[PDB]
């Protein structure tokens, strides 16, 4: 084969489908908490398209548009499907601001929109700038196939995980080091694995350090609609609204989390740059959306009534299910970043270290994935600096598997602590 | 932005957009035979769809699955997806061969599968054969982001433009006078745009060449189904059934041709290479198929009296459109391969040239889209050897206004000659 044809995030997640759990069929199997799935809000949208069978049906305006669908594969995309794309992400962010459809590229989910954005900015051998703990897909999406490199702004607990000054040149000057050019810097806002959404001056901070070294921001805002608790959703768009930076600044979006579709991989790539939107639009024949999901979520985002009570029965939910995992957490003596954000909760699992190392990151993982059979992240699979720490995620399952979890945690601990 | 963020085929088509023919609001309009679309078996579709509702509606054996869809992303793909396109693949080469669906690797159309596959043999600088003429989009598709080469193996009009051993070791001596390592040859089966299928000889021929030079076969077999006259369709894994170089032959496919949906982006790559599927099968990840998508075909695609029906009809269709083109071109006195497949005519115009010169063949062109107002592909645009070929595509138009489209030319040619 060739060079691009030839870590425990993926390894736990085969473990999982090896021995998957079954609340009938296998109760001793594995429970799934390493995916970070929203599965709570299915019933508002099964419920809709029973009772509107139209989009579903190839139908508009009760006239059959089956042909016109199949035949579209336009990647410019389906203009109104983009209009209420950009509709319900200024709807997320209190419509505080607002995006142009013309500036919107429509992609295979989020992981083709990273990886395009990548070709179009960074050329291979060139580099950017990742605040750590970082969602693990990240070194495959991201470097596989570009050739680019990833360069980490180390963030520990001292100060939340939160970005520094001290942090951002630090890595800068790491760069440097290696004579990589770096061309921008690719954050998560809300921050996954943290669960957390990033205050004003993080953003301002890295509004200027990009302004001052003359390179790209990217901000991956796929959990936006998953904001279930104070402080707001800040969306580095509305930091630009508060000279030529702003034709720097690029989101990255997706319907997979807050919607909780990811089946139907909608993704997206929104900038002001009218060069890299013509880029990335082009770049997008390998990885359109299919003609049908876009007509489909182009009705059920469009009826104002089902996204207005989808988003504030979501954020409902999700706080009600995250407090849950943290008090059971709490049952076992397990603290928790304090997170108002995500599908998951980054946890504070360090006084169950046997050493302050990764070796003892490990061992403790692999006596939870094969002793209490439960998937996790652990927070050297994210590049976290400090050992210890772990991504749950709370929205992949039933409230009753959520607790079974907790019973096999809490007894594992009260049986080696 | 990047160096990879910084042709006729693709100006026609734009031109076309920026002036459209209309049977109503716009009758001196341009019209496009520059895509080869099939859209004359769309009602039975659209019929099936009408009252097989359950498919759209989420729904299996009556039950909702539309929580299962929505949350399943496995780049493995949807199991009763691949079984039932791993049959259909079998149909329609009157199950002479069979397909193994965890061999089959799904793709958001077969230009995200091409490239894909390009990614997995060839490393930047390395290179592939390709006889010309071949389908424009091969440039952007193949080499825009893996950095990979494309040695033309030149075919003219002498033998039907077929492959001849003496191309094969012409193309492959040209690699290596310029140093470029040959990771394999990429033929498309049947041929766009020469709309005729391989013969068996041609197949043998790139066997053999392949196994003296330790190289892979990739067959594009798009138009597998389009084959709607005599002689037969031969795929290339049939030659394989009648020692180590199956493993190095490789199929992609699409259901964008023969289907008529290239707006649901269904792709597809089939390897007999364990190694090949593995890494395919993770690159999917970067353009997966809407599992709405997959559930909906994987039902239609169930129904053998549905494919049965579709194919035979089709086959019917296309034929009967095919002698209308060739018919209407014969009237203006002007000629075509005797194509027996795919959704065009590779059409024959050079004694309509000024010159032996392709600078006459874009004159020509020019003077077809600007005065004729027809959007038609020109053979330097595919690579051709000699010019004056162009490819007229006849499927994707209402009949009346294919009549038309010949009206326009026969006056043109009796207007000018
Ligand atoms: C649901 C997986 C979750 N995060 C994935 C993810 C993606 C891929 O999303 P898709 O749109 O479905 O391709 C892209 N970007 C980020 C920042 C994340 O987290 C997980 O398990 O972490
Ligand atoms: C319908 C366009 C037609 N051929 C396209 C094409 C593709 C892309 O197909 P998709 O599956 O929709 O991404 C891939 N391979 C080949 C060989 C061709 O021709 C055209 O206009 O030529
Ligand atoms: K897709
Ligand atoms: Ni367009
Ligand atoms: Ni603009
Ligand atoms: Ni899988
Ligand atoms: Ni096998």
């Amino acid at each position: 084969l060739s060079r691009n044809a030839t870590s425990s995030y993926f390894l736990g997640w085969q473990e999982y489908e090896k021995n998957p759990y079954h609340e009938v069929h296998n109760t001793n199997g594995i429970i799934q908490m390493g995916l970070a799935e929203n599965q709570l809000c299915f019933d508002l949208l099964e419920s809709w398209l029973a009772k509107n069978p139209e989009a579903a049906a190839f139908k508009k305006n009760g006239e059959s548009i089956f042909a016109e669908l199949a035949l579209f594969q336009d990647y410019h995309g389906l203009p109104a499907f983009k209009k209420a794309m950009v509709d319900f992400m200024a709807e997320i962010r209190g419509n505080k601001v607002t995006f142009d459809p013309n500036h919107l590229v429509l992609t295979a989910g989020a992981t083709s929109a990273n990886e395009t954005f990548i070709f179009c900015l960074a050329d291979p051998g060139e580099a950017v700038l990742i605040p750590t703990p970082y969602y693990p897909g990240f070194d495959r999406d991201l470097k596989w196939r570009t050739g680019v490199e990833i360069v980490p702004i180390h963030c520990t607990s001292s100060n939340g995980f939160q970005i520094t000054e001290t942090a951002l040149e630090e890595a800068y000057q790491e760069a440097e080091k290696r004579n990589l050019r770096v061309k921008g810097v690719l954050v998560t806002n809300p921050s996954n694995p943290l669960g957390t959404t990033m205050t004003r001056n993080e953003l301002y901070l890295l509004l200027s350090f990009v302004e001052d070294k003359g390179i790209h921001l990217i901000s991956d805002e796929i959990y936006s609609g998953t904001a279930f608790s104070s402080p707001s959703f800040i969306s580095v768009m509305e930091v630009l609204k508060d000279s030529e930076v702003w034709q720097r600044v690029h989101v990255v979006y997706s319907l997979s989390k807050d919607l909780g579709l990811p089946g139907f991989r909608v993704g997206a790539i929104y900038s002001n740059d009218d060069m890299v939107v013509a880029a990335a639009t082009k770049m997008s024949s390998f990885g359109l959306v299919s003609s049908q999901t876009q007509h489909l979520l182009s009705a059920m985002l469009s009826d104002k009534k089902l996204t207005k009570n989808y988003i504030a029965e979501n954020h409902k939910r999700l706080k009600q299910r995250q407090k849950k995992l943290v008090s059971g957490l709490q049952k076992s003596g397990i603290s928790c970043l304090n997170g108002n954000a995500g599908l998951f909760c980054w946890v504070d699992m360090r006084h169950l270290l046997r050493s302050n190392t990764f070796e003892a990151e490990m061992e403790l993982w692999k006596k939870i994935v094969y002793e209490v059979h439960l998937n996790i992240s652990p927070g050297s699979s994210c590049h976290c600096t400090e050992p210890g720490w772990f991504r749950v995620c709370f929205a992949n399952l039933p409230e009753r598997t959520l607790d079974l979890a907790m019973q096999r945690l809490k007894a594992f601990v009260g049986e080696y602590y």
